[PDB]
């Protein structure tokens, strides 16, 4: 279950397989299996980690449907592999993959945004090894994210009443038809690596939790005493594990020796005096060092953690007992050449932009991000809402057992990967599923999501609040959203409805706010905004102008400032990003307050000035 | 002398040190040395590899002058380090660096675009190692690239006659003053890695040359026989090395065992029947495998190479005996977030754009590029002119011994690194130095550059032609350029002079062409173009419009097509790129035929159509 990021130390080594691989496109529903047996014929170059779609302008890889095949060779010294457990890890392959090593099928995986690995100890040999990876980009009615098995893409224009259109449609080239508003970037989007552990016994998983804080300082910089718990899982085979707690300076401030009891497991609690707490805008990280004992050490792992509590109380969101207010946006892993490919330079920059904006948070819309970004936010004091790729869902999916299982696969997987990050304060189990309507549809939606709500709570040792991001719907017939720990709403009053009329938009908003006032749950925006082309200006700003985008946030935020139970504003979006082409997408989605190149539109400056005057704690 | 790229095989392992490091700014001319002794205080994150300048929007790192300090920790299993020679390699640190390991100064390096390494075998220890790297971005009268010690930036504006301006200047914040037109991106721009070799004896360098081709086929796909030479250098300490030549399928097609004689060296020749030649647009690569013999193998290195000849004959540039014509551009390593940071995704994409454009070549303006790009061009059949960072030079530099030595270091270093790449057909020893004028100035320039021309020839075992890229000058008083193997000229008739008048530009051009016609050397463009803002249009295109850029190349190329001795068109630039700010730089240099995001302007489409109709061989 544990999927600790591969680590190098005295017991373990990591061998990265990133770089420029060989690459071929294949078929709509197949690929040549014999390609795993020998070097790819006439291969293209393809850098990895990265989406393949924008790495070859001779081809139209954005239009590709079906399989592609990656391949490379590598060689490692025999003295490294001797007596070690050898693991091949894929941080992400989007969306599905078959993996071959030296002609042997290692296995397969579905889920484009969570890591998977294989024990390759017996599959490796000396000299050059041949690694072949087939990647499938197809989406449909049983995938997460959800595709349409027929019809149009989201927000799609159609003239079905024309006979000629209906006929041409039946013979059109097959394409992925997303039920979501971001381009279907595919391939080896994140790192690939080989790593080693000891074979006889090894650390397989670690969970650290903040159980209780005693006497938190007025500024919440410290607690007189903090009780943390550990749970270490072992694989392999009077054994013990040593656990050392390191402060920010590397000074061991606590240490205990725990018994391993059989799924070998060691667990217990540790008290930390005058513990330094993790807060938004004021991060502090400790290291839990686990060392498996035989002065020699058998195995070791260093796990970063932060000491903080998260608790919903009434209409407040408490971090270290203080009333928090979210300032931020939904993001995307999206950039030009890389597509959805992970880029830590850009991740480092984006975190700096978040500070520049005086935001304090974001949501991983609409999929778990690369692991390195969570590490980055841990040390930079940025709060995260962590979200599974359950986007584009409706009643057709709720009746499908395969979807329910893939959805459970996403939640346990996300939480298994991300549980130790202090920056994560809440889980999101879906973005904009169908929740409303008449007859049995509301109850059907409820019955699908409630056990996923329970699963998220049961899976997280820290027991963080769980939410579901609600689309702009009939909130009076939706019976699911109001049962979440925090009500997270996506609203586009004045853009997709009452278009351009900000008075009417605010009037409509206030009517729904009057509704949520009575539900008595904490409420925040997770999306709102307006497409904006930088350089379009007006004295009286109309839709798509920079001025209108500024006016939009100015009018809307003035209304939510009047509601004490409204605990956060996360807009849409951080930056412009790529989408499937269509009549409402001007080179993608232009609702970013920054351009795709991370340059600030007028609204960004206005939001920066606003957020500078709003404290992380005690605003409401 | 040798700088083989680190390789993993049964005798060798590479441990990458890339990732998110710790980072602090320091002083204009110092940094706290005690930072090497302990973790950096309050560090920022900084991705490696990448320029640091665009990775933090809270700071103005583009305006930073002086030192910065990088730091990270790392640990490797003791059993892997055991008995091995341990090498720490920096692919590039721009511009100068002091490197510390565990508080010990390892040494320093000047030169921002070439790799350097340290033997750290004795500095390493078990557990966490602390790696601290100080990087100096400062440029001046003694650096390559050349900076100004006072005054303005390249094409910088001033009103020196105003007393108020003169005074304020003396109190202005100190800044790097480049004598070049690209932004001074700095930091750990390329990869950092630790690698191992055998300690007792190891391969230190490998050089492969194509000595002679016998009976080349009409299409130059093959030669009846190819005579290649190898030269292997060893370090450490009747010993022998086995050399196997692998074809594109991995089949050993030739093999010899050579004796090692002590400066341990093995050298000889190998005849290959029906050898497959490397050509532009039709690459073929062999592998030279060298194995140090004790059936066991001591050490091994696999060196890719290609079999082709390059010869300047009269006014022709012969590759495998056929008259080649350059189609291409000067490039830059430049992109939005990475700066000058290497990005293999972008390199793969750019290589595809070159094919899309039907170009066949480019120049590494104005510095050696990342090693991976040459590997990429080796397999994709793109020809390269390789250039050292000798840009911004004038008479003030020719009299400076430190500059002369740094210039020699770069020339020997570039060639030592890049000698084995078949894609490289020519060396460039400077871009736009001062060469013309009255008095002793022309002779002084000649006396400075002539021994560098000789050095490039002496350093290169393949003995490729050598050039110097000449600025738009008084070609009648210039006595240096005409002595190069190929005349490479940068001309901006109709842009920087005779502005907008294309009839007059072509008239002036033809006049300089009449001059070069008599010199009787082969001549090519290495720069020509016009700043162009995408989206600016006109029915009668004026400067900065997409139409003017198209008209510009159409009129100019029509004139050079009339000259049989004119053997190439490399324009400026491949893509828009970042510069120091100024009144002629609209968000950088806009002479790209592509935008900075790699999108094609009107001129790119026109050039694509023209180049599609121009063959690699026999156009002239
Ligand atoms: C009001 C009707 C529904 C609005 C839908 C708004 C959409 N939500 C989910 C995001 O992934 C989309 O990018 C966003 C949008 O189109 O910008
Ligand atoms: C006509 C004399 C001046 C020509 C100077 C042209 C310059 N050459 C070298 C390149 O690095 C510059 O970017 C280019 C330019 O400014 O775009």
């Amino acid at each position: 279950n544990g999927m600790l990021y591969p680590q190098s130390n005295d017991s373990r080594i990591v061998f990265p397989l990133d770089g420029v691989w060989d690459f071929r496109t294949a078929g709509e529903d197949s690929y040549p299996a014999e390609w795993a047996d020998a070097p790819l014929p006439e291969p293209l170059p393809m850098a990895v980690p990265g989406s393949y779609n924008d790495q070859n302008d001779e081809l139209n890889l954005r239009a590709h449907y079906g399989w592609v095949v990656y391949q490379r060779s590598f060689a490692v010294p025999s003295r490294l592999v001797a007596g070690q457990r050898m693991i091949l890890r894929f941080d992400a392959a989007t969306h599905a993959a078959d993996v071959y090593l030296n002609g042997q099928l290692l296995g397969s995986h579905f889920g484009g945004f969570l890591p998977f690995e294989f024990d390759v100890t017996s599959a490796l040999h000396a000299g050059e090894n041949l690694l072949t990876v087939a990647v499938d980009n197809r989406i449909g009615s049983s995938t997460l994210p959800v595709g349409n098995d027929a019809g149009t893409a989201f927000m799609g224009s159609d003239n079905a009443n024309v006979p000629a259109v209906a006929e041409a449609k039946k013979h059109a080239r097959r394409q992925n038809l997303p039920n979501f508003d971001f381009f279907n970037f595919a391939g080896l989007n994140r790192h690939v690596e080989l790593y080693t552990t000891p074979a006889d016994a090894y650390i397989a998983d670690i969970a650290i939790t903040t159980e209780r804080l005693d006497h938190i300082a007025g500024d919440a910089c410290t607690a007189a005493n903090a009780l943390i718990a550990y749970d270490v899982t072992f694989g392999g085979d009077g054994r013990q594990v040593r656990i050392s707690i390191l402060d920010g300076e590397g000074t061991v401030v606590a240490g205990v020796t725990a018994d391993i009891e059989r799924t070998a497991k060691a667990s217990g609690e540790i008290a930390i005096r005058d513990a330094k707490l993790w807060n938004p805008g004021a991060a502090y990280l400790y290291t839990a060092v686990a060392e498996l004992l035989p002065s020699r050490i058998i195995d070791a792992y260093r796990q970063t953690f932060g000491i903080r509590t998260v608790e919903v109380s009434g209409t407040t969101f408490l971090i270290n007992g203080k009333p928090f207010y979210f300032k931020g946006f939904g993001k995307h892993e999206d950039s030009y050449f890389h597509g959805r490919g992970t880029d830590d330079v850009l991740n480092v920059k984006d975190v700096s932009l978040i500070h520049w904006l005086h935001a304090n948070s974001f949501r991983t819309s609409h999929y778990p991000y690369a692991e390195s970004m969570y590490d980055l936010c841990d040390r930079e004091g940025i709060v995260i809402i962590d979200e599974v790729p359950a986007v584009g869902m409706s009643w057709l999916q709720y009746a499908n057992p395969l979807v329910a299982e893939r959805h459970r696969e996403a939640i346990r997987g996300m939480i298994a990967r991300d549980k130790n990050h202090p920056c994560i304060v809440m889980w999101s189990i879906a973005n904009e599923p169908g929740l409303d309507g008449d007859g049995e549809r509301p109850r059907q939606a409820y019955d699908y999501f409630r056990p996923l709500y329970e699963l998220a709570h049961a899976s997280d040792p820290q027991n963080r609040p769980v939410t579901l991001v609600c689309c702009q719907n009939d909130y009076t017939t939706d019976i699911t959203e109001r049962t979440m720990d925090v009500v997270c709403i996506n609203r586009y009053y004045g853009w997709y409805n009452l278009s351009g009329d900000l008075d009417a938009a605010c009037h409509a908003l206030n009517i729904e706010l009057d509704f949520w006032e009575n539900i008595g749950k904490p409420v925040m925006f997770t999306e709102y905004g307006a497409d904006t082309i930088e350089g379009i200006h007006g004295t009286h700003g109309e839709m798509f102008s920079e001025e209108f985008q500024r006016d939009y946030y100015a009018r809307i935020n003035a209304e939510i400032d009047k509601r004490p139970w409204f605990i956060g504003e996360q807009l849409w979006n951080f930056a412009d990003f790529a989408t499937f082409q269509g009549i409402i997408r001007v080179e993608g989605n232009r609702k970013g307050i920054l351009t795709r190149d991370r340059q600030p539109k007028m609204a960004a400056h206005w939001l920066r000035e606003r957020w500078a005057g709003i404290p992380d704690y005690g605003y409401k």
